[PDB]
This record gives C-alpha cells, sequence and structure tokens, in this order.
C-alpha cells in the first residue's frame, strides 16, 4: 500500500527553498499542511524531508526505537552560538546524556521548591508595574513577558539580575538573541549563504554572539567570586558529576548550556504567557473561571509553591494555549533504521521528518470539530487523549527539560495576574503571530483595570 506524498510547488534547482522566503514560515507550512494533508515532502538544494501534521502519523514517529531527534537546519545555524548545549546537540554525542544527567536534578520538585521564591520576586515586580501605570495607558503584552521571563530564568538559574523592568528597552541580550534568532529563521533560506551580499549579516551575527557571551562571562565571573552559597542551574553546571561517565562539565561546554537556557529557559515561556493572555481576554468566560480559581487558591499576599500547584484550571489554560499556538513550533526526526510510516510510506535510515506541531493540534480526528475554540477543559483527563496528540514539549528523552520549570513559572504568573486585575481587549486585538523560529503575538496590547488587592 505504498503511496506518493505530495509536495508543494516547486522553483527549479532552488526546489521548495523559496516556500520559506517569508517572515511567517511555519504559518506559511500550516497553510500547505492545510492543503496537502497529514504528510508532504519538503526539498531543498542537498536536503530533503517530510512535513508530519497528524497524530496517525506523529504516534509512529514519537517511537524512540524508531526515530531520533534530528538537528533541523534552524537549531544547525543556533548550534553556531548554541554548541553542544542540550538543545542543539545529537543524542549520540557524549556531551548531550552527559549533561542531560547532570542537569536533571536541576529541574526536581526539589528543586522547583528551591526556585519558588525567586520566582515570586519577578513576578511581583509585573504586578507592581501593571499597579503603577496611569489611567488609559495600556499593557505591551510580549514585551512585559519577555521582561518577566528572561530576569526569571537569570535570577532563578544563574542568581544574575537582568533588571528588565528597570529598561524601557530590551536588555542588550535580548537584542542581539533576537537578531541572532532573526538571522537563523532568514538564513533558512539563503541558497548562497557565502555570496558577499551576506558579509554584513555575517559580521553582525558575530557581534550579536560576542555580546551574548559576554554576558555569560560576567555571569561565570561573579559565580566564581561570590561569597554566597548558592544551590541552583548553575551551581549544578559547574559541581555536578555525571554518574555514568563521572566526569563534570568542562568550561567549554558550561558556556553553551548558559546560552542555551538563557535562550530557551525564557523566549517559549514569554510566548505562552502572551498566547494564554491572548486567549483569557478573547474568552471571557474563561477568564472568569480561571480568575476565581486564582481568588480561592491565591489567599496569601505571596503565592507558595503549594499553592501554584492547586493551580490545576490555570494549567489546563496552559495547556489550551500550548495546544493552539505551541511556541516552540516545530523539531525534527531522523530514521534510525529502515522502516514504514503508515504502512504506507517507506523511509530509508537516516531520512528526515518534520513534526509540525501547530497542525498536530489541529487534528480534527483527535480535538473534534471545535478544534479551533480555547476550551481548557479539553485537558480535563489526560487518560481520554490518544498517544501523541500532544506534543508542545517535544519527545522521549529529548523532550524538553525545562517543562515544570515553564510551566510553574506560567502558572504562578498567570495565577497573580488573574488575582490582582481584570482585563480589556481595548483595541480588539487582531492576532498576529511573529516568527523568530519561536511563536509570540506581535503587537498585543490591552488596559488592566487593579482589583486594589495589596501584595
Ligand atoms: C512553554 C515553554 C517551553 C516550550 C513550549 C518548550 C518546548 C521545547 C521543545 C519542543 C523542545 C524539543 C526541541 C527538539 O526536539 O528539537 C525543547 C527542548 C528543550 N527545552 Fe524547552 N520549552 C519551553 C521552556 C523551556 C525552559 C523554560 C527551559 C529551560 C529552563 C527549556 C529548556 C529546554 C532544553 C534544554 C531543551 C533541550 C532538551 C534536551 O534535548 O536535552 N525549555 N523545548
Ligand atoms: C525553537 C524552535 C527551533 C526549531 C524549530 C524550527 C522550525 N523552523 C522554523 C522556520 C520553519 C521551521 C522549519 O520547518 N524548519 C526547517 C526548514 C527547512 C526545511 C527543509 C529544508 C531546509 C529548511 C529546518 O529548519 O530544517
Ligand atoms: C529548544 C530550543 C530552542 C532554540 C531557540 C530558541 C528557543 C528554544
Amino acid at each position: 500500500t505504498i503511496k506518493e506524498m505530495p509536495q508543494p510547488k516547486t522553483f527549479g534547482e532552488l526546489k521548495n527553498l523559496p516556500l520559506l522566503n517569508t517572515d511567517k514560515p511555519v504559518q506559511a507550512l500550516m497553510k500547505i499542511a492545510d492543503e496537502l494533508g497529514e504528510i508532504f515532502k519538503f526539498e531543498a538544494p542537498g536536503r530533503v524531508t517530510r512535513y508530519l501534521s497528524s497524530q496517525r502519523l506523529i504516534k509512529e514517529a514519537c517511537d524512540e526505537s524508531r526515530f531520533d531527534k534530528n538537528l533541523s537546519q534552524a537549531l544547525k545555524f543556533v548550534r553556531d552560538f548554541a554548541g553542544d548545549g542540550l538543545a542543539t546537540s545529537w543524542t549520540h554525542e557524549k556531551n548531550w546524556k552527559k549533561a542531560h544527567n547532570i542537569l536533571l536534578p536541576s529541574f526536581s520538585q526539589q528543586a522547583m521548591k528551591g526556585y519558588h521564591a525567586m520566582m515570586v520576586d519577578i513576578a511581583v515586580q509585573l504586578v507592581q508595574k501593571w499597579e503603577r501605570l496611569n489611567a488609559d495607558e495600556h499593557i505591551e503584552v510580549p514585551e512585559d513577558m519577555t521582561r518577566l521571563t528572561l530576569d526569571t530564568i537569570g535570577l532563578c538559574g544563574f542568581n544574575y539580575r537582568f533588571n528588565s523592568f528597570y529598561r524601557d528597552q530590551p536588555h542588550p541580550f535580548i537584542t542581539s538573541m533576537v537578531r541572532a534568532l532573526d538571522e537563523a529563521m532568514n538564513k533558512l533560506q539563503r541558497a548562497n549563504p557565502d555570496d558577499p551580499a551576506y558579509d554584513e549579516n555575517k559580521r553582525q551575527f558575530q557581534e550579536d554572539i560576542k555580546v551574548m557571551n559576554d554576558l555569560v562571562d560576567k555571569i561565570i565571573a561573579d559565580r566564581k567570586a561570590s561569597g554566597e552559597q548558592s544551590d541552583d542551574l548553575l551551581t549544578h553546571m559547574l559541581n555536578g558529576k555525571d554518574p555514568e561517565t563521572g566526569e563534570p562539565l568542562d568550561d567549554e561546554n558550561i558556556r553553551y548550556q548558559i546560552i542555551t537556557f538563557l535562550i530557551a529557559g525564557h523566549e517559549t515561556t514569554s510566548g505562552l504567557l502572551s498566547f494564554a493572555l491572548y486567549f483569557l481576554v478573547k474568552n471571557p468566560h474563561v477568564l472568569q473561571k480561571a480568575a476565581e480559581e486564582a481568588a480561592r487558591v491565591l489567599v496569601d499576599p505571596v503565592p507558595s509553591y503549594k499553592q501554584v500547584k492547586q493551580l490545576k484550571y490555570v494549567g489546563m489554560v496552559l495547556n489550551e494555549a500550548l495546544r493552539l499556538w505551541p511556541t516552540a513550533p516545530a523539531f525534527s526526526l531522523y530514521a534510525k533504521e529502515d522502516t514504514v510510516l503508515g504502512g504506507e510510506y517507506p523511509l530509508e535510515k537516516g531520512d528526515e521528518l518534520m513534526v509540525l506541531i501547530p497542525q498536530l493540534h489541529r487534528d480534527k480526528t483527535i480535538w473534534g470539530d471545535d478544534v479551533e475554540e480555547f476550551r481548557p477543559e479539553r485537558f480535563e483527563n489526560p487518560s481520554a487523549i490518544p498517544q501523541h496528540a500532544f506534543k508542545p514539549h517535544g519527545n522521549g528523552q529529548r523532550a524538553c527539560i525545562g517543562q515544570q520549570f515553564a510551566l510553574h513559572e506560567a502558572t504562578l504568573v498567570l495565577g497573580m495576574m488573574l488575582k490582582h486585575f481584570d482585563f480589556e481587549d481595548h483595541t480588539n486585538y487582531e492576532l498576529d503571530i511573529k516568527e523568530t523560529l519561536t511563536l509570540k503575538p506581535e503587537g498585543f496590547v490591552v488596559k488592566a483595570k487593579s482589583k486594589k488587592i495589596p501584595l
């Protein structure tokens, strides 16, 4: 029953590459999937991959005995500054499992309890900023969510204060990082990346890479000279020993991990919080239900770890926002051996797949006809969701190591926003999704009305 899979329009020797010559490539690929269906071939000079959009096929792709994590071109470009950090290493590189073993305890329950007070520190700064706005000023939502999540990973993970709420402009790090990500996206469609037309891109790229590495220097310097006794992510990087190899991380890999966690540890969580607030102001009945939970649970001026764990509906709200707009919108796999996908598509060892997560999460055979609706109650019973239908944090041993960090932070912060403010979509905002490999609303603004509840 071997089927021929469709393929979108080609451009001679450039094959499908020019389809990525857009500022919204993921959304363009979603439109192609809409037209071609659950699987389509995508070619570029010297490369082939297959975009998967159905749970039927993705549940097979998530079989770790058959498929391993692949570095997409995007991750290969990010590797130019993230090296063999956790997110851009191959599973078979020694430094992947070594750093995984060393850093997994930094995301245990007991670790999350230790981060909680510092996430409250940053969350309170956010609430205080909004309490201090004048009448009919508004909130720049992704901007402030990025302030919050960057500051949280800086403080919680590295005892470093980016002090983003003391800046009306993005931190130097954010500016360079967003620019490096821009360059990585745009480089995806460059057919001649060594054409001298991109000499300045190359120079600017190196400049943004040095900005990010300079902050890494300072984080490392302050820690090793500090006289305070810390027990955080950086402590584990500098002191942890891998049970298997017996070795700690070396200095080069530590630097890559700091870069990795500063980027991965904030950018996707700011997108999640932005999309979540978007859906809440567009769905006031949902906002009300989550606000009622927040008021009933968050009975103290400062939320506790235990209280955040009881914000179960807020948790469902976040999962439903990750369903509709997963902020790291794709991951890539390669076939470990010859194998046949879905009884219809034979693959040879080494063949690559692209999992298009926003399209998977719109599979009507899984979610029903109301798939575009925002209904957190979809997540009331994880046993009623088929396997691998919901993959916002990737798959298997290469799934997101920061999943609990992100969800604790976002649950805490959204709980506090709903406790302390009513929100108004005063511009009737039209969703506009900016792509920087990751996804985030652009230009989303709201007004908050304080409930005047003291901190
Ligand atoms: C809602 C927020 C987040 C989302 C949606 C998300 C999503 C993902 C996805 C889909 C992957 C797999 C990438 C692949 O297969 O190529 C991943 C990997 C990873 N994420 Fe996240 N992430 C989030 C937050 C975080 C945070 C806060 C951190 C750090 C604290 C983090 C650290 C990582 C790391 C290190 C990896 C690589 C894991 C490994 O392969 O060992 N993420 N994330
Ligand atoms: C935080 C998430 C980072 C990883 C997700 C990046 C996901 N890409 C972000 C932009 C679009 C999307 C993607 O489909 N990329 C492919 C593009 C590609 C396919 C075939 C040949 C050449 C290039 C890739 O990078 O290989
Ligand atoms: C998980 C990898 C990643 C890569 C770039 C930005 C955010 C996350």
